[PDB]
């Protein structure tokens, strides 16, 4: 699992984004072994270049994360805002390019997140759509 | 049968609204009786102020769309460019104001509208919402 998130770690550096975020449940199990569909409910899971991966999942879903995963995990509970709870928690150190899942992330998601991130969107580079 | 479409085309005209584009499976199907997932394809069902709605489909489902709805339905085989296909065909792009499903429609399939329509998309008014 630290296999790919390191590849796309160094990855992130060669195309100047500071962060990745992965909102596909398929997507985020591949990387980390860990499965959560939280259908309406927030997940996300936010690969920086500059540190170790951040998994942030419902609250009832947090024990199981960090059992699965050796990194940082937090979460939020239904009658919290998720996206105050993700900037309230996450590094503000500035982010100017993000990439993100564009075939799966709704597009309430991705104005919640551009709620947290000010940087400019776009959608997963082919090196990391096709690790395989 | 034709019931909810006509509320929603004159709710419309409450609003700023010139047009909503519905794109979930499962509110397609309340709204018009024809299910379609088309995953990574392109499914939306074009609501106008003015005019009754079109439906756009990957081609393999035009004639079962037909079999389904009154109204003009049209598509695009793989070789095509939907989007192209999508503003050669519509009779109508003076717009300000795009209703949408913001809670299904992926980033990908909302920049891909973004380029036939010219107008302010936003979610789908409470209205629209709470009739299911």
């Amino acid at each position: 699992a630290m296999s790919k998130l390191n590849r796309i770690r160094h990855h992130l550096h060669s195309v100047q984004a500071e962060l990745a975020v992965f909102s596909d449940p398929v997507t985020v199990n591949y990387l980390t072994g860990f499965f959560c569909d939280p259908h309406e409910r927030q997940m996300f899971l936010f690969v920086y270049e500059d540190r170790d991966p951040i998994l942030f999942v419902p609250a009832l879903e947090v024990s199981r994360a960090k059992q699965s995963v050796p990194f940082p995990v937090f979460g939020y509970i239904d009658s919290e805002n998720p996206w105050q709870k993700i900037a309230s928690n996450l590094p503000s150190f500035s982010v100017s390019k993000v990439l993100a899942e564009f075939d799966n992330l709704n597009v309430t998601k991705f104005q919640g997140l551009q709620t947290v991130f000010d940087g400019h969107f776009e959608n997963l580079t082919p090196y990391i759509q096709n690790m395989r």
